[PDB]
């Protein structure tokens, strides 16, 4: 069952009182399990066959220097100040650089090594060359 | 939403008309998603707390050479002739040696290069050094 997942909603985020990140309640039962998140808001993502195309972000089960869960598409610093986006890539997580690299680097369970800054939907400031907006 | 899972089940293995192995079927509704498998047969799994510790593998997203997805725990062989066991470890997926090196190797997206034989549950003979069985 595994995986812990994150769901990211566009107009839940545009939404004051609504948060756009929902962390999800996982529950069991005899025939499988549940991956429970907020209210979906984004409707356009609803097909007619029934499909959700949710941005959905799976955990890498590894911790960073604050004992924070590391997800897919989070930011992350590491000890020497360098910043990288984390994908899920054929088959492994990586370290995407984004400053003007492209390079991908396995990542490395050095995962305490790591600080969690923010993310590509809540924080895309923190993709910006000269830092922050 | 993403991976694929699949679940074996020991006792459903047992049992003749039951399949040890179920692949999910995947449902999405409007505050999350189900993976659904077979009804559970293993009951001492199912705990107090309502949580269930039924044996989850993911897919690795990848095809092997006969466009079969990989999965977590499957057994393949490479183009040269050695034999690996898919595992998830520290945020990759990575290829166990298990002849008597206990080494492992990032998977790589050269997936097509690999072939499924197997997997650890089902197919037990395959993880014998003089075969199967």
């Amino acid at each position: 069952l595994i995986p812990k997942f994150r769901e990211f909603d566009r107009e839940r985020h545009r939404t004051d009182y609504q948060k756009g990140m929902s962390y999800a309640e996982q529950q069991d039962f005899d025939m499988g399990f549940t991956i429970w998140f907020d209210h979906i808001e984004d409707l356009d993502l609803i097909e007619k066959d029934g499909t959700i195309n949710r941005i959905v972000m799976m955990s890498t089960g590894l911790k960073d220097k604050n004992v924070k869960e590391i997800y897919e598409s989070d930011i992350v610093r590491n000890l020497y100040g360098e910043l990288y986006v984390v994908e899920w890539l054929d088959g492994s997580f990586v370290l995407t650089e984004f400053y003007n690299g492209g390079y991908d680097h396995y990542i490395i369970d050095s995962s305490t090594e790591y600080e969690v800054l923010g993310n590509i939907y809540e924080n895309p400031e923190l993709l910006e060359d000269d830092n922050h907006a």
